[PDB]
């Protein structure tokens, strides 16, 4: 579905710090509880020297925000990642690697805008608004600088 | 893909403790490492009063047996329920709700042979190659009876 790639895309660039200021997603349930499926917060981006993305996130799960480790494993082209399921691909739409980074996951369809620090980027979320037009999304959130300072955005 | 369940199903007996006796996946990398995405290791079944099923598991995930607890929504067909996912269906293929249990899960494809106790089940195991007879499995494991005591089968 998603045709916005970031050209050019130096992995290695993308690691440290991030904040998921905004999240959209194809289907309301993806995102509509702490505990839906793609309400996910991104902590930390580790590419491997092989080229290999450890994601770190926080998700809600039973109670708790819980803190996870992903690896999306890098492809033949440089901003699509795969993660191993029951086959989920992460795409780099855009990245200027100082203060944004826009990716979507898709198998049905969630994307954010990632921000380096925990204030709001109007700049990130009109090109993350712009990205989405083109896409079939049914549900938006957005955080504010407080939530962003907490774990799982509370 | 999946056209065997359990007829005359009642949920509410299948209540307590499982073993993981025997597993069997559609791709090789869904069951191959411990960290494989469907290498999940049942515990105990919860059916709720509502008919909802409760699942406690065991898997490996970052370098330790973690405890999960999955939630599968009932549907219209007493054999089938639904796990919310970036759409996974459980569906019960036989019980004696006192002995073994066969279940799939699909999407790609998994089964296990579930069994009330650390023993092998000869009986259960037959059953289970019969119902994976008609389906395109390419990896099959079983666990014997010290393993299946251990926390994510060691
Ligand atoms: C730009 C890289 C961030 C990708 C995060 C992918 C999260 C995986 C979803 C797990 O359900
Ligand atoms: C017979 C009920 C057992 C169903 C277990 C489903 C496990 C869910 C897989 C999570 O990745």
């Amino acid at each position: 579905i998603v045709t916005q790639t970031m050209k050019g895309l130096d992995i290695q660039k993308v690691a440290g710090t991030w904040y998921s200021l905004a999240m959209a997603a194809s289907d309301i349930s993806l995102l509509d509880a702490q505990s839906a499926p793609l309400r996910v917060y991104v902590e930390e981006l580790k590419p491997t020297p092989e080229g290999d993305l450890e994601i770190l996130l926080q998700k809600w799960e039973n109670g708790e925000c819980a803190q996870k480790k992903i690896i999306a494993e890098k492809t033949k082209i440089p901003a699509v990642f795969k993660i191993d399921a029951l086959e989920n691909k992460v795409l780099v739409l855009d990245t200027d690697y100082k203060k944004y980074l826009l990716f979507c996951m898709e198998n049905s369809l969630a994307c954010q805008c990632l921000v380096r620090t925990p204030e709001v980027d109007d700049e990130a979320l009109e090109k993350f608004d712009k990205a989405l037009k083109a896409l079939p999304m049914h549900i938006r959130l957005s955080f504010n600088p407080t939530q962003l300072e907490e774990q799982c955005h509370i």
